[PDB]
This record gives structure tokens, sequence and C-alpha cells, in this order.
């Protein structure tokens, strides 16, 4: 199936390479780049998985209570003949009553865009669920996923994306 | 099937975004006189598609007659909540008798690595089937796409260890000139 392949591709071509190095890049940002009075960036990569596969290019659109702060120090690797392929990740402030309630490295699972660009709304929802299911199995079995990665799967019906992420962020400090 | 999805992902998540901008980035590189003196870069993205799905991280590794020269001016775009995702491509000198015979933007189709990882230890026959489907699916997508306008050449091949990757590329490169 398609979503089987995209989920494995997403692990093998991305998560496998960046998750081992993520904590060091977040440590680096907190200790050097992060402003004196700004909250610490949390230690986990939060991956948004909208089951409708609607992936906007900017998260401020999906919820204005999600505010882009800064980029992490970038990671590079020689891969498939491409010298210094750049792995960049963006930091987001999650706002509650116009004030920062949390900070995290936050992004959509890009391959959901490929399902969206592809044959019905119902069949797409089944592939999106399979993508999530398949990725959950890969990361539950992977040495690189050591509670440094949280999948946030959700169906939009009124909805708060910022509150959905903040729920996950609060569960991790415990 | 798997290879159907990876081929579409490779177009939608990469080729669709970079092929419209590619000629302008190669034009920019060739307009710098000191670049052009070493040799003009060809106007197409050359994509290697080994059907055995063996994708090494370095092209010098696969064949030392392929020598990394420089990176292209990089392209950026805000995509899936990642601000300024960097689209980088590498320029390579292709040697014949220790002399430059060509310069081109060259890379492996990365998703072949996912097929290889899935079946390095299902089967070597099923891997060859999926690799062929990946190539055939991408061939169809680009034949029908407005972004593929003689600015992208697929190089599918099988290794027989009496092979020259540099000569394989130069054959394709010379036909496009
Ligand atoms: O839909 P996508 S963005 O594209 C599929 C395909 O398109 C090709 C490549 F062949 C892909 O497959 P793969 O390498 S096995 O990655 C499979 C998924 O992992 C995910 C992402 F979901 C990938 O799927 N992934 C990979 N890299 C990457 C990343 N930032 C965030 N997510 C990333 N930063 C590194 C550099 C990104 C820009 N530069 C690129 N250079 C070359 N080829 C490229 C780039 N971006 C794409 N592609």
């Amino acid at each position: 199936s398609v979503a089987h392949g995209l989920a494995w591709s997403y692990y093998i071509g991305y998560l496998r390479l960046i998750l081992p190095e993520l904590q060091a890049r977040i440590r680096t940002y907190n200790q050097h780049y992060n402003n004196l009075l700004r909250g610490a960036v949390s230690q986990r990569l939060y991956i948004l998985l909208p089951l409708d596969c609607g992936v906007p290019d900017n998260l401020s659109m999906a919820d204005p209570n999600i505010r882009f702060l800064d980029k992490l120090p970038q990671q590079t690797g020689d891969h498939a003949g491409i010298k210094d392929r750049v792995y960049s990740n963006s930091i987001y402030e999650l706002l509650e009553n116009g004030q920062r309630a949390g900070t995290c490295v936050l992004e959509y699972a890009t391959p959901l865009q490929t399902l969206f660009a592809m044959f019905s709304r119902e069949d797409r929802l089944e592939q999106a669920k399979l993508f999530c299911r398949t990725l959950e199995d890969i990361l539950a079995d992977a040495p690189e996923s050591q509670n440094n990665c949280r999948l946030i799967a959700y169906q939009e019906p009124s909805f708060s994306l910022s509150q959905e992420v903040l729920r996950h962020l609060r569960q991790e400090e415990k």
C-alpha cells in the first residue's frame, strides 16, 4: 500500500537521521541561542498528523495561538550524492490568553501532503490512519525513538490545534 | 503499491518545487566567469536510478571518475510548518582519462534507499520489481508534468564489477547537448 511506503520512507529518510541528534540541537538552542527570559524549548519533536491530510505551509494559519519563534541549529549529512543536505526544524510558542504556555519543535508529517495531492476523501482518511499506525509501529520498535518524538494525530470536526499540542506538552513534564 | 507512493512523493515533495527554479540556479552559477572557466554546468538535473536500489552517500565512492566540484546556489521554501527548508543540489565533474569530459547536477533518487532498507536481508526480485515500478511511475508523472521541460533526465541502470557510472552519465549528457 502507499501509506506503508510513505511511513517507512519518513522514518528511514528523516526521523532515523535527526532523532539521534535532536536533543543535542535543543540543548544547544536553550544554552546559547534562546533569549534570557524565554521558556526552555521542550526535548521532543512534536509531529502533527491531521487525518484529513490538510497540511498548510505556515502553522500560524492553522491556529494563530501557534507563533514561530526561531529555527534550531541546522543538521547536515552527505546522502544520495547531495553534499550537506540541510535538516532544519522550526521552534513554535503555543499561546494561552495571548501569552506563551509552552515552546516546542513542531511540524506536520510532510508525506500527508502527497496523500492530499493524490482517490476519495474517505480512502484518503484510511491511508492517513495507516500512515500513523505504520509509523507508531516503526517508532515503538526503533532505537532512535526513545521518548524524543510524539505523534499528534487528530481529526478536525470549534477546534484548537494549540490546546491539542499543549495537552501533549503537559503530559511529558510529568 | 509502495513504489507508486514513493514516486508520487518524489514528484510532489521535491521535483515539482525545484524543477521550475533549476535552470535559473544553473544560469546563475554559469554567469560567474570563474565558475564557467572550469566548465559550463549542463541545464538538466541528472537523477541516477540503480534498479538494485544500492544508493551510496558519496558519488566518488560509486566511481572515482565522478568528482564533487561545488554546490548550486540553494533554494528555500516554507513547507509543512518548517520555515526555510533548504533544497541543495551538488555539481560533479565527470572524468575521462583523468580529464574533465562534462559537469552536471547529479544525485540518486533517495526513495530507492527505502526499498533497499525494506529488503536488504521483501526479496531481491520484489525489490527489482518495485524499483522498475518507481522508474516507470516517475517517467509517466514527468512526461505529463509542466515542471519537467527538458530540465530533468532519469538514468535507470543495472550493474552487471566491470561498470563505469561516469560513462553511463556521459552517454546521457552527450545526447542532451
Ligand atoms: O514528501 P517528502 S518532503 O519527499 C519525498 C522525497 O522527495 C525527496 C526525497 F527523495 C524524499 O524521500 P526521502 O529522502 S526517503 O524522505 C522521505 C520523507 O522524509 C521527510 C519528508 F517527509 C520526506 O518526504 N523528510 C526528508 N528530508 C527532510 C527534511 N526536512 C523534513 N522532512 C524531511 N530535510 C532534508 C531536506 C529537505 C529538502 N531537500 C531535499 N533534497 C532532496 N530530495 C528531497 C528533499 N526533500 C524531499 N526530497
